[PDB]
């Protein structure tokens, strides 16, 4: 299902990439996307899939477009257009200068100081989860750790019942990796049905949780509206439920396959932070975009007002112009160049939280379970979308090679 080419698009710029179902998926999602960076592909292409949209394939172009909010607006950041149209999260569907006041509040809730405060819980849960799995000699990493770990921490931050995970998680997934089961607008509405009553409750009778802080916050010297709060909280939930969860599975799949990298971290722990950056470069996983506010000529291509462009965060660090041997994991790279957390005014506020969850997992898993592999005859499947993911990750290990702490 290819849309007919608009008049302004040169046929030589056509490359029919389906961000939801790329051709090479079997090879790995990162590898499936990297097809865009082969020599046969121009820097900026038009795909006929998902209603037709531009895709910038190079880190330089991506960064430039992200900086340029004048031309590339956040108003409609999702593809397909119906999803980007329905999208009304704050701060993300706003451009500067409006965005700024909303970002400042969201930072209050997810920023550095919050991470510092939650550090002990993060360490506590990681350890508990790992210790609980250790003696089993096998898990489903995705369901057994990658989901519960970051999710439960978010549920704690937010003050929401763990009971709601399944329902919330389902809705979040519909937004980033649509099934066909529900439209974005439907998913969005259902999440909103969930939040509304809670926000109300928390405006009346505030807590210390993230939702209470957001619901009662000040923006541009006046109180936030219920609608604004609902829209911020909807974003926090997606970021909380759908990001770190998927990343940890890519990273663990890779460590399950690379004894030598596991070892390096065990002996030279000072390298964990560097390693984290390298893994965030190699297993980058987000791809959203922007909408042209006007006609604009960008790197010699004519963009029409209302055209959508995908600016895949994932691709910058995979670009050979940015990192030599991009597909190779190297913990001692002199420069780890990526835009995994985004770029420009919408740089991820949850990044500090994400890095602390990642480093804790690596240190604590490797301590207890130094030696593991993917289960014999398990075929690992990746899924593509706005945020890419791993379907299931069967791991096996000999309990006798583990260490209790
Ligand atoms: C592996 C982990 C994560 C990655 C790769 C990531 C990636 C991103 C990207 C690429 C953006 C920019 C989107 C744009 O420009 O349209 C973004 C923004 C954002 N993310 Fe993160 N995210 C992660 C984890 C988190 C977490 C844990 C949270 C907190 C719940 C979160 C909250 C946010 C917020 C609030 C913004 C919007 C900032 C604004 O628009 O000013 N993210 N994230
Ligand atoms: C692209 C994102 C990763 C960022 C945080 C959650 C997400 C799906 C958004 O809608 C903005």
């Amino acid at each position: 299902n290819l849309a007919p080419l608009p008049p302004h698009v040169p046929e030589h710029l056509v490359f029919d990439f389906d961000m939801y179902n790329p051709s090479n998926l079997s090879a790995g999602v990162q590898e499936a996307w990297a097809v865009l960076q082969e020599s046969n592909v121009p820097d900026l292409v038009w795909t006929r899939c998902n209603g037709g949209h531009w895709i910038a394939t190079r880190g330089q172009l991506i960064r430039e477009a992200y900086e340029d909010y004048r031309h590339f607006s956040s108003e409609c950041p999702f593809i397909p257009r119906e999803a980007g149209e329905a999208y009304d999260f704050i701060p993300t569907s706003m451009d500067p200068p409006e965005q700024r006041q909303f970002r400042a509040l969201a930072n209050q809730v997810v920023g550095m100081p919050v991470v510092d405060k939650l550090e002990n819980r993060i360490q506590e849960l990681a350890c508990s989860l790992i210790e609980s799995l250790r003696p089993q000699g096998q898990c489903n990493f995705t369901e057994d750790y990658a989901e519960p770990f970051p999710i439960r921490i978010f549920m704690l931050l937010a003050g929401l019942p763990e009971e709601d995970i399944p329902h919330l998680k389902y809705l979040t997934d519909q937004m980033t990796r649509p099934d066909g089961s529900m439209t974005f607008a439907e998913a969005k509405e259902a999440l909103y049905d969930y939040l509304i009553p809670i926000i109300e409750q928390r405006r009346q009778k505030p807590g210390t949780d993230a939702i209470s802080i957001v619901a009662n916050g000040q923006v541009n010297g006046r109180p936030i509206t219920s609608d604004e709060a609902k829209r911020m909280c909807g974003l926090l939930l997606v970021g909380g439920l759908d990001t770190v969860v998927n990343f940890l599975s890519f990273s663990m799949e890779f460590l399950a396959k690379s004894p030598e990298h596991r070892q390096e971290l065990i002996e030279r722990p000072e390298r964990i932070p560097a390693a984290c950056e390298e893994l965030l470069r190699r297993f980058s996983l987000v791809a959203d975009g922007r909408i042209l506010t006007s006609d604009y000529e960008f790197h010699g291509v004519q963009l029409k007002k209302g055209d959508q462009i995908l600016l895949p965060q994932m691709l910058s660090g995979l670009d050979e112009r940015e990192n030599a041997c991009p597909m190779h994991v190297d913990f001692s790279r002199q420069k780890v160049s990526h835009t995994t957390f985004g770029h420009g005014s919408h740089l991820c506020l949850g990044q500090h939280l994400a890095r602390r969850e990642i480093i804790v997992t690596l240190k604590e898993w490797l301590t207890r379970i130094p030696d593991f592999s993917i289960a014999p005859g398990a075929q690992i499947q990746h899924k593509s979308g706005i945020v890419s993911g791993v379907q299931a990750l069967p791991l096996v290990w000999d309990p006798a090679t583990t260490k209790a702490v």
